[PDB]
């Protein structure tokens, strides 16, 4: 059994992790999405409402489970017998903050390899600070994530 | 009658603001400088002052209107009847968060159309942010603003 | 205000990323040249009168548009063309690079004639005429990318 | 799951920064196919059956890797290997914006193969094969950066 | 004498900044590793403890002065007679941002000199800011520190 | 501290960037050793003793400079010269990519030489010689970014 890990903030999740989280479900046997705790980001959505948001908006993909966690990532992933840290691409700031981090995690935890995928150039440009940008200022943001995050990103804002 | 909207914080407005918004002067038969509220950015100078010092540094120049604004972009962008929308270019970071608020105005508003212009290369590695904080340590920035602005960003830090 | 607008380039062949970016031109200028250099460093798949008449074809749809040929300094006939727009497309941060040195390069050249940058459709945003014709070169499906006339004149060009 | 991958490139030559990507591929996939372009547009300083060779013995401490020859399009020989991953290094920002424009291209013409980007070795960042053929062709010592085979093969070529 | 500046917030002093500091004290005769009190980066050491820690962490450099200062780089620079700036190279949003601090030095200090070093690919990606949070997450981060700075940083946490 | 800098490249010609970072070098180190490369992989416009005799005219002023041809590795060449300090001009993001690279290099090849980092003025950030030759190829005004001297070489050139 092959285990990736799919760590985040997920504050909330959009189209654009659902993109990445169902490519790695079709190149690895179980995926965990960890969602982390983040207080340092001040997230909009407490944990539990992240995690419960991205609970619905994976139930139809049947090799993913959705956790939450405080830990560092490396003690996390070793915790969760994972091999595989997928991250996504999209900016050269990301990328070479990436960059970083896998050589941090490297140092950490040697066996795990951080792995990136590329999102469809559907939801390349958008991200979970860009949509709540939009929505705080009543911009149709419905193309952009799950049904069920939409609805409580709008109740969140009302 | 072809009419273009150069939004920004303009936290104060710079000499690369000015030269920007002159270039898009001879392109453009009016263009509307549009000032953001931008709480969330805690700006040094408050909304009615940042037109007001924008005013007096644009009055030489004839097709020019200076208006505040705490809407979506591409609404207000509608809402004034314009087509294009103005940009100065700078760093890679500012060239990528662009490209992600250039397909987000696309989803929004698919007839706005984002035109990206190039300062001088007197300008071209100036920032308002960049001024306040050599201002901020007594630095001499008598160079890269207007007289008005100038003065004002003295009285506020006296 | 009415304004001459010149989009220039190789167009070796023309794609829909081009294509893209003169139709947007056309919706914010009275006036576009799309300009065609006529003898570019490496010898190009189509000769100059094949790229002329393939772009006048794909853009014929467009009232705004005219397709011309140029051997000169690009500034030099934006100049005699009296355009005082240069249209470019940016794609990716590659682009950014170059384009700011070539811009500052212009405007050194003709100061009046002002740089604007256009975005494409992210349909062709990673899409070049160079990678398109790699692409059919070695056997791979590019009529996704192309006008149909260019995509006929690409086959019967890799047929022989 | 039984992931077969391909690893594809010019490997000319094979070097420590290939292996160090096509060992991290071997500890995440069942199966890996290290795949070298016959005929790249730059005629290459190891000809296909040495750049074979040479990655052969490479790798053949890796009991799930194949070497291999291919001449089409790099998808077009994926499909019918039935890889469903594609693995690519990823070593600067360089790397990163020329490899998402492939990435987009080979999704159009495969969409079942899915790009993966792995990192090397801080070790091996900063190398290519272009770079050490040029250092060594100027008399600069590379022994560190290349296989044992791989660095008397690159002498022999360079004596002649 | 030649005399160089090497300027920062060193909250906390680095294995990368101790190997950008080495490599100044082979090039110039006399390095000044000068640290920024920067009270709106919010420090989690104060001055005197990163003056304190980096004085120890250097002190087997002969030709090291740390010394604390509040006031615009340009003009601290003039008043300990350097002529020389040193930075580090990273990421390409550090490159392009020092490229703005350079041009701004340069109408501020026009003698002043911006000098680039790269680190040793051991820290080429490390920070101060990326060894705080592994650290914050109780990581190990032993290897990224001089053995005083280690503890300090511990203590800190503790 | 008595440090010799050496300041490599092909100056193919020499242009008003390459002066300021030059003039930059003197005015921090003892001695600046201006390294031109003598057989390029690319036939270059000037002939070495051209590009010699034209870098050598346009920095007669300073006193510190010795402009000398080399044709081994840059890194053998800054052994053999006693150099210590590596200096390179860096203009923009795509320098910076490639710069780290050969600096990693050449510290394999001589830890004990130091890569130190300039940046031109705003005025010579845009340019190269590359950029200066194909717009002067093309009939376009270069004057203001090349000393005196190479401006009459290049006219010269041109006109033949
Ligand atoms: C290769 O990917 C990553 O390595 N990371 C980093 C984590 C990050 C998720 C995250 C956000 C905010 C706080 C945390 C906290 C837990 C909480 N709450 N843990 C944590 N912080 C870290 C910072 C750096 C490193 C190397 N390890 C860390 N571990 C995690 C996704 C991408
Ligand atoms: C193509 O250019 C841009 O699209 N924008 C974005 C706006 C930005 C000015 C600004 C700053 C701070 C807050 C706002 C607030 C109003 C207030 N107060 N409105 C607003 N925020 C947004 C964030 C993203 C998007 C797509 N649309 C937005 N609309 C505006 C200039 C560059
Ligand atoms: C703002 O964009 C551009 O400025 N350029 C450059 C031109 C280039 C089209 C092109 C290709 C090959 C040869 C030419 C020849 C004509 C023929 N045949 N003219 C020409 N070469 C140049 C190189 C640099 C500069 C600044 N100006 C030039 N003018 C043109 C599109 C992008
Ligand atoms: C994701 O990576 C890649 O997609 N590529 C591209 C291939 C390249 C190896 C290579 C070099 C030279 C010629 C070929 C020839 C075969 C021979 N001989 N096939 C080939 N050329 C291509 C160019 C572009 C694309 C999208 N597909 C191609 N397929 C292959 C490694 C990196
Ligand atoms: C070429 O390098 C640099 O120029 N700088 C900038 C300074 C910076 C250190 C620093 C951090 C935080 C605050 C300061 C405060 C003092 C305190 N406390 N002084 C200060 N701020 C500045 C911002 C911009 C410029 C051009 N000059 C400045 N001078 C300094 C290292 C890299
Ligand atoms: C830090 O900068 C550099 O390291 N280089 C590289 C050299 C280059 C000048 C140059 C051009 C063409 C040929 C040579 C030939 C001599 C002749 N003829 N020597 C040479 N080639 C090299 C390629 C790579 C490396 C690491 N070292 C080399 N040494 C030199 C300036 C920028």
């Amino acid at each position: 059994q092959k285990r990736a890990i799919y760590p985040g903030t997920f504050d909330p999740i959009t189209n654009g992790h659902i993109d990445i989280v169902t490519r790695a479900t079709q190149m690895f046997d179980h995926v965990i999405l960890a969602i982390a705790a983040s207080p340092s980001k001040k997230p909009m959505f407490t944990l539990e409402e992240r995690v419960a948001l991205a609970q619905q908006a994976t139930a139809h993909l049947g090799n993913v489970e959705v956790v939450g966690f405080s830990d560092l990532m490396a003690n996390f992933a070793r915790n969760q017998h994972a091999t595989v840290l997928i991250r996504g691409l999209r900016a050269v700031a990301d990328f070479e903050y990436e960059m970083q981090l896998a050589h941090m995690n490297r140092h950490l935890m040697p066996e795990l390899e951080s792995v990136f995928l590329m999102p469809s150039k559907e939801w390349s440009f958008i991200s979970s600070s860009l949509v709540k940008e939009v929505a705080r200022h009543q911009g149709d943001v419905t193309h952009f994530l799950p049904e069920n995050v939409h609805q409580a990103l709008m109740a969140k804002l009302a």
